[PDB]
């Protein structure tokens, strides 16, 4: 009995989820089938469902058919945040003519706004299914390996730790390629919202542990990009941004007051794009990127450095992969573990399972107050942000 | 000609003036003469001008009869910062009574609190003489170079800045051997007044920027220490800790609002004691060390790349007594305008962001103002805007 998947926003010559979901679900065949498909353009869907030989999955005409068919136990939705809100509302009311419905799998970030994150987990959870968001950075092998390292003391104590990142496209320079949406605020896309929101939480998840304080600054220091061609090249002409170009961050772990350090600059580096140093009583560990990367540092007049790298792991596809996997594999109970429950409300900090839309909305909430820190200027207390309900 | 120079602090045979400040006034033994020497043990003064052969040197029985003295045109205080209200403030007073004082040369940091540093400037000023604050980070190579290349466009504008820092003694682990009073809130010694202090003075002189707004977070997560031998074992025994053991600050600086974050434990074998990266526009700059002893500048068929990557190494630099002697050098130069340029009055407020001249008690008291802040900062929970802290 294959996992059917209807899928929102699937399509064979455009788009990341042919890139990243497809490949993931072609590889588990077995688990997983692709039995419905949806789109505006309901040709593209019936291009797709051919052009990839997809002998199962039915084009339908309206999100209300799609969303209604019996055929559907796991939906799918990886299209722009901007658009997940007014999509998935109406699916979730359609949803109820569907009483084979388990799964709501929704890509990060999970809206545009707090407000939003809040009705939709309140629609799924009134719904009954159990959802998934693509957290999928809790499935890379480096985050699993420093996870266990960490919670099995190899680490000691955590004195303090650093991270720098940077955003990619959000400094000084805009390909002419790159739509103009994901530029403007409040499209559910940006420096701290995405990036900062994926590190962040890879964070929590591998030291077990949520904030207790944090204060921010948000910079737009960069209000107008200059545009440039595929070879690098300027074309001579600005354009508007008003997401930010910078964050400064610094906060404490809940568990054991430990200081946290970070700088995510919009843009480009004249090194790494990525790095995560966690400093412990006994070792230090980091994590780099261009998360592809794991050093352990410690001591025996001796100093020994281990590194842990993965050839040739691909992590586009990889994570992604592993997190069909999960859903494979606490569905099917393949571990047989009588006590499983069918469904939980969140991953939290097991290894466990798979990060769900409560994953999602706690880090919605540490979102919502990175940026309440920066207008009210003041060091916020997000002690609570985990478990209050609301 | 020579600069008659006082000193309280000094011991031939202890302390640390003796081996940084006295030997930059020896080699510049033109410019300047010890001429006269105090301490409460009136001994170790004479045997100190005696062990050191400081033929002009006498050694005075009280701070008065020293202060009052008019063989001396330079005072130099090198004690520990908790002395510093108590001995400058009389010190001052009674200097009323020395037609010739010229200089009053005083340790970072200035004071224990604002308050007395404040105290301090006000007693300084009314009393008319020219200020020194050792800051001699300002005079490094490195910062100097590093300074020249920003301010000449180099590195393009400053996107942005990361610090990273230790300050050595304040981690899990405290040397039997170690003086208690550093370990203890309010002595004028700790992570932040001194070690931030330091560093974050030169961040602001090299980008020649204050800042707009900060924010702190202050840390005693390590209240009770383990006492350590020489041989860096342990000896079995706690002692407690009131300052602090972590920093982490971030802020903008005003000009460009260019975003700083800064990391500060007390606190890996092989890794750098301290470094500051800046980021430009066109090129990006990184100062490190175990103090600042390297400089290195980044630049950035088919289409090709080209990397430069520029190193500037003085190896063999005595950065701790190097600097503190190219601070003394710069006090002569001004005293006896080696750069020969007229006119130039004989007394100055601050150096602020200049090449030229050396810091005073004014650029002291500004820092003072910032430590200030990170402090309240971090018990506020609150952003401050210090974009007023230099101003009087």
């Amino acid at each position: 009995a294959p996992i059917r998947v209807g899928f929102v926003g699937l399509n064979a010559a455009k788009g990341w989820a042919i890139k990243t979901h497809y490949p993931a679900i072609l590889q588990l065949s077995s688990q997983f089938q692709i039995t419905a498909l949806y789109s505006p353009k309901i040709e593209t869907s019936i291009a797709t469902i051919q052009r990839l030989k997809l002998s199962n999955a039915t084009a339908f005409p309206t999100l209300e058919s799609f969303a209604s068919s019996s055929t559907i136990d796991m939906i799918v939705i990886a299209i722009q945040v901007a658009s997940h809100y007014e999509v998935v509302m109406p699916l979730l009311e359609f949803s109820k003519n569907n009483p084979n419905l388990k799964y709501l799998f929704v890509e990060w970030a999970l809206a545009c706004s707090l407000d939003q994150a809040e009705s939709i987990y309140k629609a799924a959870a009134e719904r009954g299914v159990q959802t998934i968001i693509s957290l999928q950075g809790r499935k890379s092998p480096y985050i699993l390996r420093a996870k266990e390292l960490i919670s099995q003391g190899y680490i000691g104590d955590i004195n303090s730790i650093e991270i720098a990142g940077n955003g990619g496209w959000y400094g000084y320079e805009r390909p002419v390629k790159s739509p103009k949406y994901i530029y403007e605020i409040g499209n559910g896309v940006d420096l701290v919202t995405t990036t900062f929101g994926h590190t962040i939480d890879i964070l929590q998840y591998m030291t077990s542990s949520y904030f207790s304080r944090i204060n921010a600054m948000v910079f737009n220091n960069i209000p107008e990009q200059e545009l440039i061609d595929e070879r690098g090249n300027r074309l001579g002409q600005r354009v508007p941004k008003t997401v930010p170009d910078h964050l400064l961050f610094q906060g404490t772990l809940l568990n054991g007051n430990v200081p946290v350090s970070c700088s995510f600059k919009g843009g480009k580096p004249t090194t790494k794009n990525l790095v995560i140093d966690i400093h412990g009583t006994k070792r230090d560990l980091k994590l780099e990127g261009d998360i592809s990367n794991l050093v352990l540092y410690y001591s025996g007049g001796k100093e020994i450095m281990e590194v842990y790298h993965l050839r040739n792991y691909n992590a586009i596809v990889g994570n992604i992969h592993r997190l069909y996997q999960s859903i494979s594999d606490f569905h099917f109970n393949t571990k047989k573990i009588p006590e499983l429950p069918s469904q939980f409300v969140m991953q939290g900090f097991d290894f466990e399972g798979f990060p769900t839309l409560m994953d999602a909305l706690i880090l919605h909430r540490l979102i919502e107050s990175v940026y309440k820190s920066n207008m009210m200027g003041s060091t916020l207390n997000v002690s609570n942000i985990s478990h209050y309900s609301l």
